[PDB]
């Protein structure tokens, strides 16, 4: 977006956009510390199952333990994670291959992350 | 939380677990009045409100015994009623009657103590590990949804 310190979010969470490649942001904070947040989005859980069959082959392409970035993908997406407490944005990357539109997908892809960084802030009150 | 919190979940909670209908309570705790709460949570209408992955969703001709047709990827559909609107004793229940997917029989009693009590005819002709597991998550996100629309944190 432009937010409060995008400085490590830079790089990151600028990603490219396509043709049927797309991205979005996010906003979820936690008053806890950030080291004690990065704990947690370094460990590698949160298929969800649902449809009959459940696939994925995912992917670390960055690991930053000073500054704290953990950038998922596979084999698209292109997953990016940073950081009295601590800040905590969301970035990734995708595709719209024939079957849906993007109002729906990164809308598929959007309504999780909550779902997924909000896991995160339970864990760190505050 | 704790054991002075049957007031309404004793004539609720207290419920059949039969030999193939399965359910699970929900861990939640927001620091807004419950009145504050139940308004964002009381809005059977939109459901969208606060609740996850919905799509549009109408009514038939809110109240108790109008149904809706909330929608969720590939395919699947889901249709409900509203047996319960209690709007004193914080308490929502709604079957999923005229439904389009898998999951059975439901009874998601939201009850304000804040507990979401959910039932599903333990077959999908699957699992259980996953049945109980693949819902309780939604379930999660969602009162996790409830708690985040208002400033409970």
């Amino acid at each position: 977006r432009g937010m409060h310190v995008p400085e490590h979010v830079a790089m990151h969470h600028t990603h490219d956009v396509g043709p049927d490649q797309c991205c979005s942001s996010v906003v979820q904070m936690i008053h806890a510390p950030p080291e004690s947040v990065w704990a947690l989005v370094r460990r590698f859980k949160v298929v969800v199952s649902g449809l009959p069959a459940v696939s994925s082959t995912e992917r670390l392409e960055i690991l930053d333990e000073e500054r704290h970035v953990i950038s998922f993908s596979v084999v698209n997406y292109r997953s990016v994670t940073t950081l009295e407490g601590t800040v905590v944005v969301e970035s990734y990357i995708v595709d719209v291959p024939p079957g849906n539109t993007e109002e729906e997908t990164l809308s598929f892809v959007d309504t999780i992350v909550r779902c997924n960084l909000q896991s995160l802030a339970r864990s760190t009150n505050r």
